[PDB]
């Protein structure tokens, strides 16, 4: 147990000072803030605590306010007196999920610099998928110690309370705690991570110096109009009512748009093979086929859709809007995914439709403010592009080198006609063969996606290696190596962990085949959108232009750029995202401008 022995409480000045003194001259040191709030932007300091050595840590309380707190240092004086070593590039520092406590302090205009180490992310490049990455998963696994847990010193609930409410010593346990536990972490990882060059490259320049990068993007929030969202809703309560119309007018009396409980009694009833549509999902999705001639399953489906969509983003949006700045700060997660990509929740960005014409809706309301655009800088198919580099082939390296549509000029090669001619419904089975390959999907997948017959999209998928040999050698020493050593890696040295590529279970070791193909492209599609990020902010900071980066999504970074600034910032991003990360890779950066994300995108 933590007691109140193990750490001291600095309540004085001079004491404070002995300390910072400490601090300067250690080798790194572990730095934590507490505060009021997950929310950034509006959260108060309450506290800070530091761990210049394993069991040596302390507690600097300055904004506990519960009935009869003891003294504090206060938070101004506590705050100038840290100030110039936070701010110190040369003093390193130690922390969980730094991202959060850089902006805190931004809150009171102090830049933390050396920004060196961050458990969480040197967890994550050690191996993706050890298991969780937050402190407590981290101390139990490396330390086999159990950490005292915000619920523990907080309570639950509804009725938990916030830090500032905490008494001094009970608050002291849990955050000196946490600055010791992280420092003993970093001692035990660090040393762990230099085994390999590839693994400390990502972690060294692309993973920690993002970290102050999300940091900004997050606190720079994006300015979403309430009223276009009203009304969208408005309008999609009205459309929705009318559909249950045009359904129960195609059928007779009224029923739920349900499948497996109303619709099947209707469908199949009025004629329609017996298996219902299950929302597995985009493999065999009965409705929309049934949808090119039966009317029903078609407005059921355009139904879910809009409801889902209405719940979602129209209805929660509008609620996200912080009323300190007018904008919606989404979280990204830099330790979450498996291959190394931004994840995004609150909203999750990358679940607003795409391609369809209500997601479209839905990005009109991300606005720009006056006088300014929204410009968006995309990279066209990245991971088609990066597999034509894995792959070598000059087939699919001309292509893009030319300039041509690949999914067109894959087409021309696999049904062997001239680029001009080829028709829309060959595209589109040379797409389906293409980002198939990315997923490493089976040729009976193929068929399922693209509703032709086995043996048939077997007969495509032979024709596609055969004129691009390189994708099927590329694909067999990738499942090969990910059986030699366990994992695959992207081009700057990242790694997937592959543990059921040996499995015996076939399900499990068939994902982990397709895991294997894969990651090598979507992890070097991350590595190039998180390098470009860190050079884009790099200027940003640097010429201090009329700019802010608001958004990552996929594969395009959004921004908001004064009108009287769009052509020579177009220019400048375009070349830093092209230029300034990998120069292996065939890139191509499209950057459109609009009003709002929609007209930009
Ligand atoms: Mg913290
Ligand atoms: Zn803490
Ligand atoms: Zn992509
Ligand atoms: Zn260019």
């Amino acid at each position: 147990m933590i007691s109140y022995d193990n750490y001291v409480t600095i309540l004085d000045e001079e004491t404070l000072k002995a300390w910072i003194a400490k601090l300067e001259k250690a080798p790194v040191f572990a730095f934590d803030t507490e505060t009021d709030s997950l929310d950034n932007i509006s959260a108060n300091l309450v506290g800070l605590s530091f761990a210049i050595e394993p069991g040596v840590a302390a507690y600097i309380p300055v904004a506990h306010d519960y009935l009869d707190a003891p003294d504090q240092i206060s938070r101004e004086r506590a705050l100038e007196l840290l100030k110039p070593l936070l701010e110190d590039e040369k003093a390193l520092k130690v922390g969980q999920n730094l991202k959060y406590d850089r902006g805190i302090l931004a809150n009171y205009g102090i830049e933390l610099r050396g920004i060196a180490f961050d458990t969480m992310l040197e967890s994550y490049i050690l191996n993706s998928v050890a298991g969780r990455h937050d402190m407590d998963s981290l101390a139990e696994r490396w330390l086999k110690h159990k950490t005292i847990t915000f619920e523990e010193i907080a309570g639950k609930g509804k009725n938990q309370l916030t830090f500032n409410q905490i008494a001094l010593e009970e608050a002291g346990r849990y955050a000196a705690e946490d600055a010791d536990v992280t420092l003993q972490l970093h001692l035990k990882m660090w040393p762990d991570l230099q085994k390999h060059k590839g693994p400390l490259n990502v972690f060294e320049n692309i993973e920690m110096p993002l970290v102050p990068v999300l940091s900004r993007i997050e606190r720079n929030g994006v300015k979403i109009d309430p009223k276009v969202l009203h009304n969208h809703s408005e309008e999609l309560t009205l459309r929705l009512a009318e559909l249950e119309k045009k359904a129960h007018e195609i059928a007779g009396e009224e029923f739920n748009l349900s499948s497996t409980k109303q619709l099947q009694t209707i469908l199949f009833e009025k004629q329609g093979i017996k298996p219902l549509k299950k929302t597995p999902s985009t493999s065999e999705e009965v409705l929309e086929e049934l949808a090119l001639d039966y009317p029903l399953p078609k407005v059921i489906l355009e139904y879910r859709g809009l409801a889902k969509l209405k719940s979602t983003y129209t209805d929660k949006l509008p609620l996200m809007i912080n009323p300190k700045t007018g904008r919606v700060h989404t979280s990204y997660h830099q330790a979450v995914t498996a291959t190394g990509r931004l994840s995004s929740t609150d909203p999750n960005l990358q679940n607003i439709p795409v391609r369809n014409e209500e997601g479209r809706r839905i990005r009109q309301a991300f606005i720009a403010p006056e006088d300014y655009v929204i410009v968006s800088a995309d990279y066209s198919q990245i991971e088609l592009r990066i597999m034509a580099h894995l792959s070598r082939d000059k087939g699919l390296l001309t292509a893009f080198a030319e300039g041509k549509d690949i999914h067109r000029a894959t087409a021309a090669e696999v049904f062997g006609l001239p680029l001009e001619t080829v028709t829309s419904e060959q595209r589109r089975s040379a797409k389906a063969i293409n980002f198939g390959l990315i997923y490493g999907m089976s040729a009976f997948g193929l068929a399922r996606q693209l509703n032709i017959p086995r043996k048939e999209a077997q007969k495509y998928m032979d024709l596609y290696f055969e004129r691009y040999p390189g994708v099927l050698e590329y694909m067999e020493r990738t499942r090969a190596q990910a059986k030699e050593q366990g994992y695959v890696e992207t081009l700057d040295g990242r790694r997937l962990y592959l543990p059921d590529i040996k499995s015996s279970n076939g399900a499990r070791r068939a994902a982990a085949e397709r895991a294997a193909i894969n990651a090598p492209m979507q992890g070097t599609a991350a590595d190039i959108i998180k390098r470009a990020m860190i050079a884009v902010d790099a200027w940003l900071q640097a010429e201090q232009p009329r700019v802010r980066m608001i958004m990552q999504v996929h594969d395009e970074l959004v921004f908001e750029v004064h009108k009287d600034d769009v052509d020579a910032v177009a220019k400048q991003i375009h070349q830093l995202m092209e230029n300034c990360t990998r120069l292996d890779v065939p890139l191509l950066v499209e950057v459109g401008s609009g009003e709002n994300w929609d007209q930009a995108h």
